[PDB]
């Protein structure tokens, strides 16, 4: 597990960042800044925000493992998408420095072919519900905010009255059931716009209320700043869509593990010749026999590493599409959400008290 080079403390929450040139981590200076180098610290990691920040001083708390300091460049700040980008080594004469508690995610705190799950293995899915029938999944990334896709929100599904957002039970008929405040869809998505070109597959729901925080609904995180999607890594996908595609939806909440598969392969002809676009991936089985499916559009495709020294869940990807369901050399096709990350805090940082439908391009 090569670690992210931005790290922050179970202990006190103080922040790393790695020094190149010298093997060894450096904690941050503080400054007047200190309130959107915490975001952006947590952004980085692939955390959503820093909920709140603090400044620490080493005569009281210790270097605690690290060599020195980093300083930030406060004018470049608001105009940089990465951290690493706006640090420079420094003395920091006063040797206080800055701590920040980001919002918690990707942990436990207890589909055609694949299994029955139990509760809380998975906490950020929900089941997003318009008229009563379960129409996709979603995966919180707080108790607000929800990733899904925009193909769920097409002409007819689009009074949000109808919508609701089911979350804390594995059954669909067991849990916490929640409306819906606003949809921020993409506006690079040409189909709500034809019909078309599946890119930029991605909605975000804010709910007209939190959920509470339990061991049965949590967030998952967000893929780190640069961080690749690494093919023949074994993710897992979950949802409550169909178990054959000319079958039923699961009345449990199912789980399947399935490998992305590059796309060398994937654009192949043998494949899916070249309709997998650069912010799209696929994930499945050459065989097929084990994919996702009708219903499990905009539920989450999970992939789980240590790179933040501590084992976490990371949303890579979210159901999009595919030719069928588990159809051999057809995978299913994901919406890369690594390369959708600015646009994620964009929006909630634009539109968090907006109602109805928002378009973000
Ligand atoms: N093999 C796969 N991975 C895969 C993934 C995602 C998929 N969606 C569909 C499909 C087909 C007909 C209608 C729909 C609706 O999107 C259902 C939700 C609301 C709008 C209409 N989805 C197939 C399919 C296959």
């Amino acid at each position: 597990e090569p670690l992210y080079p931005v790290q922050v403390s179970s202990a006190d929450a103080r922040l790393m960042v790695f020094d190149k040139t010298e093997g060894t981590w450096r904690l941050l200076c503080s400054s007047r800044s200190n309130a959107r180098v915490a975001g952006l610290s947590c952004e980085e990691m692939g955390f959503l925000r820093a909920l709140t920040h603090s400044e620490l001083d080493v005569r009281t708390a210790g270097a605690n493992g690290t060599s020195g300091f980093f300083c930030v460049d406060e004018g470049r700040l608001p105009h940089t998408q990465r951290l690493l980008e706006v640090i420079s080594v420094c003395d920091c004469p006063r040797g206080r420095f800055l701590a920040a508690i980001c919002q918690d995610c990707g942990r436990r705190k207890l589909i055609v072919g694949g299994r029955d799950t139990s509760l809380g293995r998975w906490p950020w899915q929900v089941s997003l519900r318009y008229d009563g029938a379960h129409l996709c999944g979603g995966s919180l990334l707080s108790g607000d905010w929800v990733l899904t896709a925009a193909h769920c929100f097409p002409e007819r599904n689009r009074v949000l009255s109808r919508w609701r957002v089911f979350a804390g039970a594995v059954a669909q008929a067991s849990g916490l059931q929640l409306g819906v405040q606003a949809v921020v869809y993409h506006g690079g998505y040409l189909p709500f716009r034809p019909n078309s070109e599946n890119s930029n597959d991605i909605a975000l729901v804010h709910l007209s209320s939190p959920l509470p925080l339990t061991e049965y609904i949590q967030p998952v995180c967000l893929p780190a700043a640069g961080q690749a999607l690494v093919d023949g890594k074994i993710c897992t996908v979950t949802g409550w869509g169909n178990t054959q595609y000319y079958g039923q939806q699961a009345g449990v909440l199912q789980e399947a593990r399935v490998p992305i598969i590059s796309n060398d392969v994937c654009n192949g002809a043998d494949f899916y010749g070249n309709q997998i676009k650069p912010k799209m991936f696929c994930a499945g089985y050459p065989e097929g026999g084990i994919d996702a499916c009708q219903g499990d559009s905009g539920g989450p495709f999970v992939c789980e590493d240590s790179i933040s020294r501590t084992p976490r869940w990371r949303l890579c990807g979210i159901v999009s599409w595919g030719t069928g369901c588990a159809l051999a050399q057809k995978p299913g096709v994901y919406t890369k959400v690594s390369d959708f990350r600015e646009w994620i805090f964009q929006a909630i940082k634009t539109h968090s008290e907006a109602s109805g439908m928002v378009t973000q391009l």
